[PDB]
């Protein structure tokens, strides 16, 4: 199954980001060859998480996304057990040592409010931080604390819009938006 979407996502994203997305989808029983929109979304979320951890100081974050399930949970346990913070029900994306909390990164093709409320209804023990970026260039964070510098968030927003543009130039953006 040779799709324009798959070749585009391989030309658009870092080879390592691509490999991590592939491993994560296959672990979840999904096929990147034939479920290509989801492959692109997973790559995008990955790159945003990495970009985000690159903001701030150097020892600041611990990266949870992009690991295998078992080691990601091992790090989450080490975090909770050394810092005393409650253990979250679901695997988050990062941990901020500077503010001592987990961070849940979201990336949506819809309005950021709906995505935020969705991600908030499934974490009832609401001690973790939610930060949502949209494809159109806005964002929303818990208690209005956007964690990072303005320049770092701006780099992320520019990147998401460049992805969206380049997708739309190949007429793949419509199928991507109308797929979430
Ligand atoms: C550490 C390593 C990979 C990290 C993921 C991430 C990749 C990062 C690399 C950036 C910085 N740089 C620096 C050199 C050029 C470059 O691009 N970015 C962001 C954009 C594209 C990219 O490549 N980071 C952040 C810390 C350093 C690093 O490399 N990951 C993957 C999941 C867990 C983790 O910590 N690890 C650790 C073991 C497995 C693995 O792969
Ligand atoms: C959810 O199923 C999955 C899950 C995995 C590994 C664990 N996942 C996350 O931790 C995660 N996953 C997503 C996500 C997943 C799929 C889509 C899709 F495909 F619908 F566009 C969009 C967002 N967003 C996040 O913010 C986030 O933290 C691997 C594969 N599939
Ligand atoms: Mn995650
Ligand atoms: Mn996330």
């Amino acid at each position: 199954r040779g799709s324009h979407m798959e070749d585009f996502v391989r030309q658009c994203f870092n080879p390592m980001i691509v490999e991590l997305a592939e491993k994560a989808m296959k672990e979840y029983g999904e096929d990147p060859k034939i479920e290509t929109n989801k492959f692109a979304a997973i790559c995008t979320h990955l790159e945003v998480c990495f970009m985000y951890s690159d903001g701030g100081s150097k020892h600041r974050f611990e990266i949870i996304e992009g690991r295998d399930r078992i080691m990601a949970w091992t790090v989450v346990n080490s975090i909770c057990n050394t810092t005393g913070v409650e253990k979250p029900k679901f695997l988050p994306d990062l941990y901020d040592y500077k503010e001592n909390r987990f961070i849940e990164i979201g990336v949506t093709r819809r309005e950021v409010h709906i995505y935020y409320l969705e991600k908030a209804n499934k974490i009832k023990s609401e001690k973790t931080h939610i930060h949502i970026f949209s494809f159109t260039g806005e964002e929303m964070a818990t208690k209005a604390d956007y964690t990072l510098d303005e320049e770092s968030r701006a780099r992320i927003k520019t990147r998401l819009f460049t992805i969206r543009q380049e997708m739309a130039s190949r007429s793949l953006w419509d199928s991507f938006r109308q797929s979430e």
